[PDB]
């Protein structure tokens, strides 16, 4: 039923950095994860009132999501960008933990991973 409060985008106690490639994760890496027609269910925290899933929050201890991503980077939450990709891992290894291969779900992480991957392989050296 209840939904757990979201992963924290805001504290003025954590330091922080603007860096190429935390800019990089936004601008690039996110921009096209976002757009893909398979984004939609990861787009905001799983919401288990809105899904039914009393469940999910018991199996789930350590929730992630683009829309939590998205709100870090553009809030500028991170240090570094290994910090971002581990969100991103995160929430793909969630979505495997919970649920069974074949499941739609699961290929759709499994398309969004495969991007991910990708731009992540292509990430600048930083500077
Ligand atoms: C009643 O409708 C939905 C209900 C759920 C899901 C969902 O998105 C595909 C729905 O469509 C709106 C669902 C959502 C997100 C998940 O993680 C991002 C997940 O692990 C798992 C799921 C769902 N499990 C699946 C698809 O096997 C269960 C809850």
């Amino acid at each position: 039923a209840m939904n757990p409060p979201p992963p924290e985008t805001s504290n003025p106690n954590k330091p922080k950095r603007q860096t190429n490639q935390l800019e990089y994760l936004l601008r690039v890496v996110l921009k096209t994860l976002w757009k893909h027609q398979f984004a939609w269910p990861f787009q905001q925290p799983v919401d288990a009132v809105k899904l039914n899933l009393p469940d999910y929050y018991k199996i789930i201890k350590t929730p992630m999501d683009m829309g939590t991503i998205k709100k870090r980077l553009e809030d500028n939450y991170y240090w570094n960008a290994q910090e971002c990709i581990q969100d991103f891992n995160t929430m793909f290894t969630n979505c495997y933990i919970y649920n069974k291969p074949g499941d739609d779900i699961v290929l759709m992480a499994e398309a969004l991973e495969s991007l991910f991957l990708q731009k992540i392989n292509e990430l600048p050296t930083e500077e």
